[PDB]
């Protein structure tokens, strides 16, 4: 058992394995998300890796909780990872809002773990979320929005255009 | 005559004949295809560069096969090349498709000739073909299937556009 | 739907999904294996080291059957990944028994699809294995059975001495 | 007098100075034991430049805190700085116990001191805390309790064997 654990809650603990499954169903998301679009009748690369590139940042969100966790001398316990919610993503569009959606669940966890933290007196908890997960979380839905609101403008009465050249002129590829 | 063939049926240094011709005949219709998209009345140089491309690498195919015929102790005996099936080959849609087909044909062409080598026990035909032909082949049929989907969905109703842009923004130029 | 697939049985399309579950099942345990000797009382860094980097191998294995999917004109299928088979593992010599265990299992999975596809004649998917994954298995098997035999004559009657050698000595840290 | 001081109140001015004087102490605490474990009786080098290290990053420390002080306008006092609790700091396992203790309570005093600057809405000050003190304290105790780990584990039945290895292979020599 732990040597080290000084002001580190169960309840902060159990979240915070809570919040890692969390990130690591969001990763797995992005997965089926990135080879979706590149499927030979999707095929939009720069859709797919955006998507990857997400899966990857939502890995290493998950593996940094962890270290977090070890390093308070909580214990690290893993749970099943759910499928993820779809088994094919619609268009651009749909896939961006559905992105967006997850975001946001992940932001409220990332704020109700921060009040759970702040209502404990864990100010090393609260420091860790305000230095690594509060900003990039705001940041990344901020773009998102901003390709929404590209996609949303592209419609119009030429959808398929439209999703071309979003992804030829914004994603990158 | 030669002092080193062994293992190399007469039918497979048939089939090794036969598959070269399918090579040049597939380069000779690239040919084809190239100078179509070069005219000044057709004028879309990335689709003329992609085609002329594949015309390169089909020689370079058919080199291969007669190379290792005269590795294995095989005798290259050469047909006449017919025409390719079309003097004008319609739009960038069309020609990709009619691609695609020519492509199935050699694909089924190399799995045909691995699976007389299998039936031979000739294992240095089954490698070759695995080595150099075959996930080439599937790699070019993702990537024209890649290619098609996004020909298809700037179709819309401004093919000229669509057109244009596929070539302009996706082939190289 | 593929207008690109052929030569691609169902058999193989849904044996290659079952594949992907397993090697993100392999990442998973791997994740928790290494995160555990990262724990406060275990310490073993370079036992760690060797886990994740581990975890990082077999999603690499998964991306490659994912793109192999789709490159074939198969739809990729994502199922619930089961949480790893324990939440602690033991001793090195525990962990790297267990690590054996399930590497023959996914190799015992590797050579059954290769069977399949030599059944039902499909040369791609077999070279495909043959190149990628099924020698990267045997090399990764030899490594885990030479540790296990350094681990073993280390235990002797001094085991901590012996376990604390072998991370010092032989893992990279 | 100060023309600056603005939301600081006196008493976290001065729980400032009781915390530098803890952190001088600190300090003077890891002189002793660098300079014990560099006894020709004890000679176990690496264990000397462990301590010493930390005897230079404690003081380094109370001078953040106190250059802090000042730039809010407070008031630097100094206290007698009492001498260490031991003489003689028993074998490395000895020391690292007494280190970790230590450390706990540091630890302990930046807590009650965050939680001080909480509740008088100091936020300077709690952040100064979150970006200079509370990570490194939990990432030093982490890296103690590891060394506790492969000390204990290295005990057995051969201590003086075990020492030196540890000494040798651990630590930074
Ligand atoms: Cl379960
Ligand atoms: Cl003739
Ligand atoms: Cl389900
Ligand atoms: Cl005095």
């Amino acid at each position: 058992s732990s040597q080290i654990r000084q002001n580190y809650s169960t309840e902060v603990e159990a979240a915070v394995n809570r919040l890692v499954n969390l990130y690591l169903r969001a990763s797995y998301t992005y997965l089926s998300l990135g080879f979706y679009f590149d499927r030979d009748d999707v095929a939009l690369e720069g859709v797919c890796h955006f998507f990857r590139e997400l899966a990857e940042e939502k890995r290493e969100g998950a593996e940094r909780l962890l270290k977090m966790q070890n390093q308070r001398g909580g214990r690290a316990l893993f749970q099943d990872l759910q499928k993820p919610s779809q088994d094919e993503w619609g268009t651009t569009l749909d896939a961006m809002k559905a992105a967006i959606v997850l975001e946001k669940s992940l932001n409220q966890a990332l704020l109700d773990l921060h009040a759970l933290g702040s209502a404990q007196a864990d100010p090393h908890l609260c420091d860790f979320l305000e230095s690594h997960f509060l900003d990039e979380e705001v940041k990344l839905i901020k773009k998102m929005g901003d390709h929404l609101t590209n996609i949303q403008r592209l419609v119009g009465s030429q959808a398929g255009l439209g999703e071309y050249l979003f992804e030829r002129l914004t994603l990158k590829h």
